[PDB]
């Protein structure tokens, strides 16, 4: 991997991953011995499930996995339907307090924020249901990858469709930006963050999968970097940022142009 400095970041540390050993070069979602503690992000579905295929799947592999280590009956069944009730009652709750941070086999303790009601700036039938709507999970020593103190967070976000009109998707994808990043900076001012703190973020690119349809990884690249700028504004530079990799390399394309663009701001 990569890792330099962005000023169109704020001074951001970001790592950029390059392919793995691993089939299809993907990036893991956790390391064996990590020197510091890293949330990675889950591109969830709108149902709130953990499970299905994609990075979602692998979140589900991962968990599942562990638990049969611990001798934790957990099928990937029960793990989708009670991960959906979890989340879906923190929706519930964090709708009810939008704009606050809100608080079982494999979760420890959870968290749920919205910046905004979804649905309430933009069309749910163009971008879909629930987008913006972020989750941290801190994970139970069972079922945490490699055992490892640092591997025990995990978060959860809801993208927009790429479908959805340019101005809109904007603006839903700025909002989910800012979900993530809110969501873990007010999650480290938590009793549990001073515990157990998040010192990055490892992060796909959003909406860029089955999410995306008919919509340029360009576009969705464009949109992740002014989305991060503007969040890391809002909440600050708290931690390092890791896009996992991607043949597109679509956010790094982003964040150079948006870095490029910042040289030249006062010329
Ligand atoms: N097995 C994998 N391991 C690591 N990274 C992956 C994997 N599969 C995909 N990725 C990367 O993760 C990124 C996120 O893509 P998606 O997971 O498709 O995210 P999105 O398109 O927003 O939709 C997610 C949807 O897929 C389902 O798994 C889940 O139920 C959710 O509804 C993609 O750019 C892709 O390169």
């Amino acid at each position: 991997s990569q890792t330099v400095d962005l000023s169109c970041l704020s001074g951001t540390t970001v790592r950029f991953f390059g392919p793995s050993h691993h089939f299809g070069g993907f990036t893991p979602l956790y390391d064996p011995a990590p020197d510091k503690r890293v949330a990675t992000v889950d591109a969830g579905a709108n149902a709130l499930f953990i499970g299905g295929g994609g990075l979602n799947g692998q979140f589900a592999k991962t968990l599942l996995e562990e638990a049969e280590k611990h001798g934790i009956r957990l099928t990937p069944e029960e793990l989708s339907q009670h991960s959906q009730r979890i989340q879906q009652s923190l929706l519930r709750r964090a709708v009810k307090s939008p704009g606050k941070l809100v608080e079982s086999p494999v979760f420890a303790r959870s968290f749920g924020f919205v910046p905004v009601v979804p649905g309430l700036m933009w069309e749910e039938s163009e971008v879909g249901p629930n987008v913006g709507v972020t989750f941290v999970h801190i994970l139970k020593p069972e079922v945490t990858p490699y055992g490892n103190l640092n591997n025990n967070v995990m978060m959860y976000t809801v993208a927009p469709s790429g479908a959805a009109p340019d101005k809109t998707y904007s603006l839903a994808y700025k909002t989910t930006i800012a979900g993530v990043i809110g969501a873990a900076a007010a999650y480290n001012d938590t009793p549990a963050g001073q515990q157990y703190p998040v010192q990055g973020l490892r992060l796909p690119l959003l909406g860029g999968g089955i999410f995306r349809r008919n919509r340029s990884l360009e576009s969705i690249g464009r949109a992740n970097a002014e989305g991060t700028s503007l969040a890391i504004t809002r909440y600050g530079p708290n931690f390092e940022l890791q896009y996992m990799y991607d043949p597109s390399n679509a956010a790094l394309h982003g964040l150079q142009e948006a870095e490029s663009t910042y040289l030249a701001s006062a010329a």
